[PDB]
């Protein structure tokens, strides 16, 4: 069984890279690049249940990164809670382009192995209007000098830095989040690229309401997709965590001071927030918490991976029964 | 970069392909042998490399092509010795003991037989049918260089248990598994120069009448004990054929047609002349001046359809990874 979803069908996976730069639009009249489709497809991971151990262990060890899924679920901030659907970490390529792997996974099932989304990002950088990000970028470096903004433009580009692109940062999240005009979630232990990115430079009625959800530790990008067919629990992600015995709300990156006094309702616009019930620190107490609707899959049938690799999948283990 | 073996290329289609294979299968109610409704009739052929730079060409090369047989058969004339012909490759081979079936339907289909439908079909022929006039064959080819206790012996042999991973298979198991396809299969082999190699030479569906057959050999390389397709490649000129004799010094040697009675010995040209295309060929004489004709067999044309071929997805690849520079 290959070690990526992309591998069951590399012919298909060219073909949808192949797509990506095709699906960009580039106004130029100072407006963002954007995709005009493709932003709007989810990858979901198929279930390893319903299948022997010895066999639904093999395809775990094949497609997750079990290391950083342990590592995000012992502190508490990766699949914490109990009423919702689980979501597993995908391997991802360690070469410094993992955010744009990670994301481009998560939409596409294929990594950024052409560099689509990576020199996306340094296009805008390094054409478009940056003054705004800029600005942004600014205000939440002074909340805790200034060849700074310079250099992260650089760290955009394809250029060899040791990994073989630079790492990229919280703002370069941003700007992706809105390139694709959709919401990105980062899971992890500084909930600081951990938390959310909204596509605040669109009106949300021109963004796709379901986030792309990452996980992140140790310099590294995964998505965080969720798993087929495992209701009855709740596809949504919280948009807090436990922390200290309360409930905490995860960070809202980049915004201006007008937006932060409206902070649930920009949620509200830019994600399917519902409200559910969770269980209190004293088993007597329930408490109602934000969550964010998680998109179901809906990967076309020429460009779903998965279900390729799946297909591989069911054939072997008829071979191994 | 590229894949570094074919059937990285598109693994959800050689499943299907794959699957295909055991639904082809017609298995008679009358005794007849079991054998391919429709697939046999396919065939690969090879992409060009001309078109790409050295450094490129070197990882096509060391991932498709088996160079170290490539260029013992072609050392020893044996292979790619006429002018007048298009080329053959040799495509690489898992060597588990099972590739006479691996390199037979790579030929065919592209994928190899890593289910094992033509290594499981060739001992089921063998366990489960009369197979009497089969071992008579073997019998007359056995005394022309206890019959019980070998038969049984090369029955085993076909089977798919541990003796490598399976055990290796020889030459009536080649001439069974060309009356399951209905189709020749020639064998290409690495044998020693007379001056100083028995499973090369030609194995003809005789359980079936020629009419019944596909008229277009499957080729297959043979040396150091492994099989490996040797596939036209795609090119005319010249024309799409495989001689059906060898030089041998300042003569040439027939190939070997194996399994014949006696009668069908006797007339062996026009049993040859039923089964496949035989075309005569001029070629340079080394003993007088001049030129001999010597007979060739056609090869087909290209026929395994897009949807199950994986290397037509394999050159999309290639042309993906080329323009990237
Ligand atoms: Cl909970
Ligand atoms: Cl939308
Ligand atoms: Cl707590
Ligand atoms: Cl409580
Ligand atoms: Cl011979």
């Amino acid at each position: 069984l290959p070690q990526a979803l992309y591998l069951s069908n590399m012919r298909k996976a060219v073909k949808i890279r192949e797509r990506t730069p095709e699906d960009i639009f580039k106004p130029t009249n100072g407006i963002i690049h954007h995709f005009k489709t493709m932003h709007r497809y989810t990858l979901e991971m198929f279930r390893t249940c319903q299948f022997c151990p010895q066999f639904r262990e093999i395809i775990h060890k094949a497609l997750i990164d079990r290391n950083i899924q342990a590592t995000l679920e012992s502190q508490k901030k990766l699949n914490w809670c109990r009423e919702v659907r689980k979501l597993v970490a995908l391997k991802t390529n360690g070469d410094g382009n993992c955010l744009m792997h990670a994301t481009s996974q998560y939409m596409w099932s294929v990594q950024d192995t052409d560099l689509v989304l990576r020199k996306a990002l340094f296009s805008t950088l390094k054409e478009t209007d940056t003054r705004n990000f800029k600005f942004r970028w600014q205000l939440e470096s002074l909340k805790s000098w200034n060849d700074e903004w310079d250099n992260l433009i650089k760290m955009a580009s394809t250029d060899t830095p040791g990994l073989q692109y630079n790492s990229l940062e919280e703002i370069h999240i941003f700007v992706l989040c809105n390139i694709l005009r959709r919401p990105i979630i980062v899971i992890s232990d500084k909930m600081k690229v951990g938390g959310i990115y909204l596509p605040l430079h669109w009106p949300a009625q021109e963004c796709y309401r379901y986030p792309i959800v990452l996980g992140y530790d140790s310099h590294h990008f995964v998505p965080l997709v969720t798993l087929k067919d495992s209701g009855p629990e709740i596809r949504a992600v919280p948009l807090v965590n436990r922390d200290r015995g309360r409930f905490e709300d995860l960070k809202v990156h980049f915004l201006t001071d007008p937006e932060n006094e409206m902070k649930e309702k920009l949620l509200k616009e830019y994600l399917m927030v519902i409200e559910i019930p969770v269980q209190g620190w004293d088993h007597g107490t329930t408490h109602l918490i934000n969550a964010a609707k998680l998109d179901e899959a809906n990967l076309p049938k020429e460009i779903n991976l998965v279900d390729d690799y799946f297909e591989l999948v069911q054939h072997e283990y008829k071979k191994w029964q």
